[PDB]
């Protein structure tokens, strides 16, 4: 099976780049958010062609890139979307895992 990459993995495809560290969230399965595509959990990166490559941050089909970071009521929880979800009416966690600014993601 894949090995989880080291932490500190950048993910550069903006001008708002994010730092991913697979350790804090190794509670969470790998195919959750390497999901199946045709069947089959797919390990690529995110915004490898045919996949999340639609850098329009408006777009919401299945190949937009922010749209899959960002959005709820997606197939496979978000970034946002799970972030959400641990926080729950924690409005300080609320700040850390989804704010816009001053968050973990974005300072
Ligand atoms: C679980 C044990 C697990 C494995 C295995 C795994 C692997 C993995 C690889 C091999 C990469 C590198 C991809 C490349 O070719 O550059 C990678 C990258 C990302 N991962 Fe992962 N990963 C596992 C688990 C998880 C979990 C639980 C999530 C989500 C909560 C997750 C997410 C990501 C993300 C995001 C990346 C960056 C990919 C990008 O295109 O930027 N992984 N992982
Ligand atoms: C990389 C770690 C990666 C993430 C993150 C990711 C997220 C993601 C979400 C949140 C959805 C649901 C969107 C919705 O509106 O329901 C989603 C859906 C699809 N993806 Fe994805 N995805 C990542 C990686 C990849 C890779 C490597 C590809 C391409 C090989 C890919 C493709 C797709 C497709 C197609 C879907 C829809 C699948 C379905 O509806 O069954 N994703 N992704
Ligand atoms: C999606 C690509 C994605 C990103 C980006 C991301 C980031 C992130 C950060 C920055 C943290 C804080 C810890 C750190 O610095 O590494 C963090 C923490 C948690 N995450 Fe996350 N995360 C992304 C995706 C997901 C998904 C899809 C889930 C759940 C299905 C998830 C879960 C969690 C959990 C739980 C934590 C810890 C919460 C805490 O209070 O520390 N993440 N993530
Ligand atoms: C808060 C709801 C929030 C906003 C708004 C926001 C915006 C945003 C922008 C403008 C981008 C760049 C899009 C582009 O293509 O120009 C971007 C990119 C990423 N984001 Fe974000 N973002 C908000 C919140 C969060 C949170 C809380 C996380 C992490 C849990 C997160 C993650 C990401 C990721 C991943 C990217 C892509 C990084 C890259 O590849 O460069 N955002 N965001």
């Amino acid at each position: 099976a894949p090995k989880a990459p080291a932490d500190g993995l950048k993910m550069d495809k903006t001008k708002q780049p994010v730092v991913f560290n697979h350790s804090t969230m190794k509670a969470v399965k790998c195919g959750d958010c390497h999901h199946p595509v045709n069947g089959k959990e797919d390990y690529q990166k995110c915004a490898t062609a045919g996949c999340h490559d639609n850098m329009d941050k408006k777009d919401k089909s299945a190949k937009g890139y922010y749209h899959a970071m960002h959005d709820k009521g997606t197939k496979f929880k978000s970034c946002v979307g799970c972030h959400l979800e641990t926080a729950g009416a924690d409005a300080a966690k609320k700040k850390e895992l989804t704010g816009c600014k001053g968050s973990k993601c974005h300072s």
